[PDB]
């Protein structure tokens, strides 16, 4: 108990810049939806900006309680504070709901307050999942029952599959990154009893070149090396979670867009048949390179390796992380104008970029914009500029997050090298 307090203290800056710029988002965020909610929404100004600004001074007040040493003691308490506070706040604006707002935009808050509470906030997991659950389930009550029919079975079923997907998505992104903090703490931990941050902010990349180079070959040669899986943090075993992360994303996800449809265009049904026929080759391949069955050859080996380098898997990894993405975009036709659904659900595409942690984040981040946002965002071309802000919000938690998880990985990966340098030594 000793070493988790030790770790926590540690630890303690990290979340201190990780809570820290969950205030500064999510006052963002109250901002930008306080000035379109001012333009496009003047019929009910004082109720729907007013709640939104005094969370501004609220996420100051939070970011005051930071610098004080009362946070330092109890700064779990102090992020538990805030989560039903962002909880309440959200509520609130569905609770409302040119007098109408979309529900992909209630839904973002949603998205987005709920990765927060997993990713950034550093409570404990069943506090978090149950927490989460809890305002999810809360979320989706209160629309149902507090509904607007001036403007607008399966259908229930459906939002739970998809927020079955952020709940996925987020206890798995709060679980990688609390292993990668518990490994990195022991490993400098066993660096310092072995002997008795070099990365650019922009382009996430070591500062040294030389275990840039060894950075990227890492994981192929973890498969050469045929290093056993030790802990939950190891590049193959961690791959295989995320390609598993990815089968349930994209089966889910497509599983909700079919019930819409309970005849599917043909670009429908190809899509998701090339795309599960890749998942469970891709999946196969996961279990492949982590279990190593007695079946094996080196002919199939000598793939197995290949695929492991940097460029090869970013060339898989990049169809097989947009694979939830194109599985929403391929129900789309020319008689768009339906539009409700496919924004609800390629809110979680988008988010489902945040997986594979081992893929530089530039080019998962760039898909979400390009593959994950892009499409839904010309194909309008207020809703068209709801989601719009919509997008961006999410998109930008997105891209931080997958910043963040970056450093985490890598940063593991530093530790693991000088530990093991010093195990030479």
């Amino acid at each position: 108990v000793n070493l988790e307090e030790a770790c926590l203290e540690r630890c303690f800056p990290q979340t201190q810049r990780r809570f820290r710029y969950a205030l500064f988002y999510i006052g963002f965020a109250c901002l930008l939806w306080s000035i379109y909610f001012a333009v496009h929404m003047r019929s009910r100004l004082i109720v729907m900006v007013a709640p939104a600004l005094c969370f501004l001074l609220v996420c100051v007040g939070f970011f005051l309680f930071t610098f004080t040493k009362l946070y330092a003691r109890h700064y779990a308490w102090t992020s538990l504070a805030l989560t039903l506070l962002v909880f309440a706040l959200t509520l609130a604006a569905q609770f409302q709901v040119d007098t109408c707002l979309s529900q992909v935009g209630s839904f973002s808050m949603c998205i987005e307050v709920l990765f927060l509470l997993y990713t950034v906030m550093h409570l404990p997991l069943y506090l978090s999942l149950c927490l989460g659950v809890a305002y999810s389930v809360l979320f989706e009550t209160f629309g149902y029952h507090f509904r607007d029919e001036a403007c607008f079975h399966w259908e229930l079923l459906s939002r739970g599959l998809l927020h079955g997907c952020i709940h996925a998505i987020g206890v798995h992104l709060f679980v990688m990154s609390q292993v990668r903090s518990r490994s990195t703490f022991l490993k400098v931990g066993q660096s310092i009893m072995h002997g008795k941050p070099p990365i650019n902010q922009f382009s996430l990349n070591f500062l040294d070149q030389e275990l840039e180079r060894s950075y990227r070959t890492s994981y192929q040669e973890e498969v050469i090396k045929n290093s056993p899986v030790k802990t939950f943090a190891s590049p193959t075993f961690s791959s295989l979670l995320d390609v598993f992360l990815s089968t349930t994303v994209f089966l889910t996800l497509s599983t909700t867009c079919f019930l819409k449809y309970e005849p599917p265009p043909p670009a429908a049904l190809a899509v998701f048949s090339a795309a599960l026929l890749l998942e469970v080759l891709s999946l196969a391949v996961s279990i492949r390179m982590v279990f190593f069955l007695e079946d094996v050859m080196a002919c199939t080996k000598r793939l197995l390796e290949w695929i492991a380098g940097w460029l090869p898997r970013h060339c898989i990894g990049a169809i097989l992380v947009s694979l939830p993405a194109l599985a929403v975009y391929s129900h789309v036709t020319s008689e768009y104008e339906f539009p409700v659904f496919t924004g609800s659900a390629a809110l979680i595409a988008v988010v489902h970029y945040c997986n594979f942690c081992q893929l530089s984040s530039w080019m998962r981040s760039s898909l979400a914009t390009v593959v994950g946002a892009g499409p839904l965002l010309l194909l309008y071309v207020l809703i068209g500029q709801e989601v719009v802000l919509v997008f961006f919000l999410l998109l930008l938690l997105v891209w931080f997050l997958n910043r963040e998880f970056e450093v985490s990985y890598r940063l593991h990966y530093h530790g693991d090298v000088e530990a093991d340098l010093h195990r030479t030594k």
